[PDB]
């Protein structure tokens, strides 16, 4: 007995490979003045929350904080040139604000789709056919603070990045959609990335992954603020999504 | 408590309305090409989805007036009895835009009909986005056209389909149908009464990627591939299990 090659309805995406992959993860807290973006308190908890569960499963995490766009961009043109010949698949992790197709770094802004364009195909031929997984926690810096130079709140920003798909086993991941708002508190962390992390640790190892992003859908969109604290952020309800160009199931069963 | 494999509860006297929006033809002022092989894909959807219970309503060039006329009036409705909501636009398309037989009209538009607010009969339900449209080109033939209308997310427990991504060409053969619609509908076939619904949509990201553009009877359009994509925003697990 063999597996012929007929289509299977239940097909898996290998994961026998030397290593799972790399695990990048850019994180921006503070902006260039000239920007006139609010900083980010919070995402350094997202950051660490998500380097042990993404390291709990098997992943070599590599994070970045406040690049510049050309040190950024420099930074993941390097990990797209080597071989992921061992590896079952690669992720990387945006934590910044964000307008429209764009993600801020440090000084400037940077197209998604150059990013993602970075691992298509034969730019990057050791990951093809292997899941290149981006998640993002971007959205509208609110903009009360001027054009100079320079306790758990819950910081609401409008979706303002487009949820863009990128290509053949691409799974985006968006912490919101656009109507909906991202909220993070200053302690604890974003919402998205709180419940993502939560989600990881107790199901990560056996859950179909996308089947775990719909527990994060359910989770988030079911969170509430205060009200006494802020009132305002009544009605501000949080929806995430994921854009799959995926082709096979994705589990992260322990590696043997 | 928390159940990490809840399912949408699909035990409704009705599975619900699965409504077609069929464009072949365009008034002439549109300037845009006709979509030969779109019956095929009207009837292929119709045959799925009506064995998965579904009641489906199918509606061909409706001028934008008309279209708007009909999705209000569904939406106003009670889908008390029903486990969700369908709703499929095989035309042309451009950026946020589906084209009606004579103008434009925007996917949010359509979409947010269902939202919360305005349909409180489908809250916490599965509305389900089928789009097949692109741009349209300024014995079966295969016509090739480039990817146009963005891959849009909608609210909680939407799930928004695309048959082709940005980048990438969707493709339709005229006696055929529309090879995101072909998948689609065999996969419906074979095992939308028992597999977990985005798993069946991955299935069919698979079938339409590994559609080979290596040797075209047309040389223009080698090497342009067709993927498709879902965003999900459902919060369950989609079965639809004979009722
Ligand atoms: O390219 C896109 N543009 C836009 N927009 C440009 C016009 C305003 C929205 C939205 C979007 C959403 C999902 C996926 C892609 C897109």
């Amino acid at each position: 007995f063999y597996k012929r090659e007929m289509f299977d309805p239940a097909e898996k995406y290998k994961m026998d490979h030397r290593r799972r992959g790399i695990a990048l993860i850019f994180n921006h807290e503070r902006f260039f003045w000239h920007l006139t973006l609010p900083e980010r308190r919070g995402t350094c908890a997202d950051r660490d929350n998500l380097t042990r569960r993404f390291s709990d499963l098997g992943f070599e995490v590599k994070c970045f904080n406040d690049l510049k766009a050309e040190e950024l961009l420099l930074k993941i043109h390097e990990v797209s040139t080597v071989s992921h010949a061992d590896a079952d698949c690669f992720v990387c992790v945006f934590l910044s604000h964000g307008e429209g197709n764009h993600i801020y770094a440090y000084d400037a802004k940077i197209e998604i789709q150059t990013l993602t364009g970075l691992f298509k195909g034969d730019k990057c031929h050791s990951l093809v056919g292997k899941p290149k997984i981006f998640i993002i926690q971007a959205a509208r810096g609110n903009q009360h603070d001027v054009p100079v130079i320079p306790t758990n709140i819950t910081e609401v920003d409008a979706a303002s990045v487009y949820t863009l798909p990128a290509g053949a086993d691409f799974l985006m991941c968006y912490s919101v959609a656009e109507g909906y708002y991202s909220h993070r508190e200053t302690v604890n962390g974003s919402w998205y990335i709180q419940d993502l992390c939560e989600m990881l640790g107790k199901y990560g190892s056996s859950l179909e992954f996308t089947e775990l992003l719909t527990l994060v859908n359910r989770k988030v969109s079911q969170r509430r603020v205060d009200f006494c604290k802020d009132p305002s952020a009544i009605g501000k309800k949080q929806v995430p999504c994921f854009a799959s160009m995926l082709t096979k199931k994705l589990h992260f069963f322990p590696k043997s």
